[PDB]
């Protein structure tokens, strides 16, 4: 069984993002980068790239050199490969949708990489999920713009960006028996791409569906998991550590008013062993008490340990938080 | 290891309670009895004794012979011993509090047993918990009657009613390190009395800091002493007002309130749709299997141990939903391992 604990990461000042949900973070080395956010329900905040340095445990704002983002986003996501971070999707309150961009942590420069919602290209999106490997950025699910006269729909497909080629290609469509989902767990584990739970169309509902896509065979497997298996949920913090997909919190039941209310949130964590398909429940020690969902999340290494880094989110009071927590894995 | 599944028990008509929460149920033989309820938040409904017959799967109203209840109650609870069921506590919208009464399923008659909130006698109460064994009805925790005479407070103690003696006595006070709680799990397991989680009073006066508890203790009649226990396994986060029952060595729980509402019992708070079982011998929790499980989170259900279609398990009725609506769902977790 997995062994680890929660640690509340002190924030000792500087120019920080403050409380927000629905944003994207990712870690490069000793630094955490944060982009996007929602404070007032369904209202954006800003388009600064915030940087948290773990050594000083303080916040600053990165220099917006190059093709800096033009839209203040909610529902945007972010991943890191090498020294670059990549943001995909998100929208502002006026329904300007962001595109596909990279920021280089060394040169502090932004590059516009792909315009979304073009013909034969990946659609613009909110509340998708992102994963990556050494040469790919992956995008799963989400809620389309989109469009323009097909109503906003969810996606059941994966879009693969080959970094060296600078090209997108859609991976094979899993088909009619797979839920189009937003707010899903999504991760690369030991060469396969896992989709875990989410919010599905088909009265729209939390899903407990688990699948992987296998690049070697170019095909999808629907998986039956066991153990301390969490009830269906979405918009949960999640990250890969080894063979484990670790999740925490999330929405267990949707709000009667969409994203305006808090719905029903969770304060519990779980870990899926992708080798055995067994779930186990994370320990309570150090865990944040107040249920949350819509946090930002990323795999990170802090003070020597791998684990799940979680920031912000909304609370059952519908308030946002600026809590930064780390589940450190032994 | 524990083996079971949820079954939605069909309800085929008659005069049933409809949707409600915060009521008391208990089973005698092939019948389920239901008293009390809350539909509109903090409003009572009625004072009928409802009876659900598992053979016909239909509802009727028991005739109120003898000293019938006088108060339409929310926050009342019920236990069954032998052929009698017992109701304790509860209050109506106007803060009239019910007392201690039993209904004899053989004679179909109510008997008044104890007037509550008398001097040296057990205090009146809302959202306490009840358990029982062959010669006792036990009452734990709850929220006391509110006067200006100080304020409504919670209890950390157990009150024991000896059935043969017709007498109440408070069991030893576990003391300052045990939380005063309402909505607690409470059960007699193999000769000891277990207290599980609940909603606790904070040391900080005011109420704003009152919180879900994950404390687990038992009282041992053999030593007359309390033991606080550290449980492991797939251990649920702190919660209260969950359905629960004993099967063998297992305390089985389902659903409940994981986080309180800023508007007290007026709003839905944060509810759960997951079940767990505490193995009281090993102190290991396991998560109940999902099969047939009610999807929509709930809390404030009525609950009882029951035997249905040959199997023992947890019977759960009604409760409130995240939409703040009530349900009339009747669910049974049938344990095959029995």
């Amino acid at each position: 069984t997995l062994q680890g604990q929660w640690i509340k990461v002190g924030q000792k000042g500087g120019t920080g993002p403050g409380p927000r949900s629905s944003h994207g973070i990712a870690a490069v080395g000793d630094k955490l980068y944060s982009f996007g956010g929602e404070l007032t329900p369904n209202k954006h905040i800003d388009k600064d790239l915030y940087v948290f340095d773990f050594n000083t445990q303080t916040w600053s704002i990165a220099q917006p050199k190059g093709d800096a983002p033009t839209v203040s986003c909610l529902g945007v996501r972010m991943v890191a490969v090498g020294t670059k971070i990549y943001i995909f999707g998100g929208r502002d309150e006026n329904r300007n949708f962001e595109n596909f961009r990279s920021y280089d942590t060394v040169t502090s420069e932004w590059t516009f990489l792909t315009k979304l919602d073009e013909v034969g290209g990946p659609e613009a999106r909110t509340f998708h999920s992102m994963a990556s490997d050494e040469n790919h950025v992956y995008v799963f699910g989400g809620v389309s713009k989109g469009g323009t006269m097909n109503t906003p729909t969810r996606f059941r497909t994966i879009e693969a960006y080959n970094i060296a080629d600078g090209k997108w290609a859609q991976l094979p469509d899993p088909g009619d028996n797979f839920e189009k989902r937003g707010g899903a767990g999504f991760a690369v584990v030991q060469g396969k791409i896992w989709v875990v739970y989410g919010f599905a169309t088909s009265d729209d509902y939390e899903s407990n569906a688990v699948q992987f896509y296998d690049p070697a065979s170019k095909k999808w497997t629907e998986v039956e998991t066991t153990g301390a298996k969490p009830s269906a949920r979405s918009v949960f913090a999640h990250a890969v550590v080894g063979k484990y997909i670790i999740i925490f919190a999330g929405e267990v039941w949707p709000d009667l008013n969409g994203h305006y209310g808090p719905g029903t949130l969770s304060n519990e964590g779980y870990a899926l062993d992708t080798e055995t398909l067994v779930w186990e429940k994370l320990g309570e020690e150090g865990a944040p008490a107040i249920p949350r969902g819509w946090t930002a999340y990323t795999a990170a290494t802090v003070d020597g340990k791998n684990g799940l880094l979680m920031h912000g989110g909304k609370l059952p009071t519908n308030e946002r938080t600026d809590d930064l927590y780390f589940y450190a894995v032994n």
